[PDB]
């Protein structure tokens, strides 16, 4: 069931990158898996550098945690930053040095859709507080695919839009009052956007919420620990009902509780 976020557990480390290429990155699973993948399939992208194209795919959680990839994809266009997601068989990622979101179908290794996010800042205009060109952050929740960004019209406040996952059309858009560059990252649970206060602190918080169903903004004080002091990626997986994050070489997960 759905509800308001009221608690975040301790970070559990599932895998640690062994080279600087993985200081920051994104790892994820598909909340709507489709053949030939399952809910165990895991994708990992080490995102340090300027020509990021390698996506590590693991059929089994055991492989993700202890072994080599079962397949490596080479994306047809380099990828920007840590905001990508996998949803219903496709990797949704941002093209390097662009405001373009690309739908890359994993089974066929084929680009199925591309869309400029209208007005979105990119490449260091509205990053989260750590930088990293994190201007555009994709999200999956219980209702499907979203994108988190900002625009000049919004004066850098977080904007979020629901996306058509087939053709990337924007279906609805909400504007918050939260300065995107003032928070460490964000994610969406049950239609509510949440932000994290700090990417370095062991004593950070989930500090703001914006409910797209009611339009109401709130402050929160839910503890959030950056165990390794440099969180580059914090997303929510609605199938596992957990946070997935990347913290200074470490792929970590957090349990949650909803009201
Ligand atoms: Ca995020
Ligand atoms: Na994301």
């Amino acid at each position: 069931g759905c509800g308001e976020l009221v608690w975040v557990g301790e970070p559990l480390t599932l895998r640690t990158a062994e080279t600087i290429t993985g200081k920051y990155g994104v790892w994820m699973r598909d909340p709507k898996p489709t053949y030939p993948y399952t809910q165990e399939t895991t994708w990992r992208i080490d995102t340090v550098g300027t020509d990021v194209r390698q996506v590590f795919e693991y059929d089994l959680i055991s492989q993700f945690m202890q072994g080599y990839p079962s397949k490596v994809h080479i994306l047809p266009r380099p990828l920007e930053s840590t905001g990508a997601v996998v949803y219903s068989g496709s990797l949704y990622f941002q093209g390097a040095e662009s405001r373009t979101v690309i739908r890359y179908e994993l089974n066929t290794k084929t680009v199925k859709a591309e869309k400029e996010i209208p007005g979105a800042g990119y490449h260091g205009q509205f990053p989260y507080s750590w930088g990293g060109y994190t201007d555009i952050d994709l999200a999956v929740d219980e209702a499907g695919l979203w994108v988190i960004y900002s625009t000049d019209e919004a004066k850098g406040a977080i904007v979020l839009s629901k996306l058509n996952p087939e053709n990337l059309e924007l279906e609805q858009t909400w504007e918050t009052n939260i300065r995107k560059q003032s928070v460490a990252n964000a994610f969406i649970i049950c239609g509510t956007l949440y932000t994290v206060s700090s990417y370095t602190s062991a004593d950070a918080t989930v500090n703001f919420a914006y409910d797209t169903g009611t339009g109401i903004s709130k402050t929160l004080t839910i503890p959030f620990k950056n165990r390794y002091k440099y969180s580059s990626m914090i997303d929510y997986n609605p199938l596992e009902k957990k946070l997935f994050a990347w913290d200074n070489l470490n792929m970590v997960t957090y349990d949650i509780k909803l009201s």
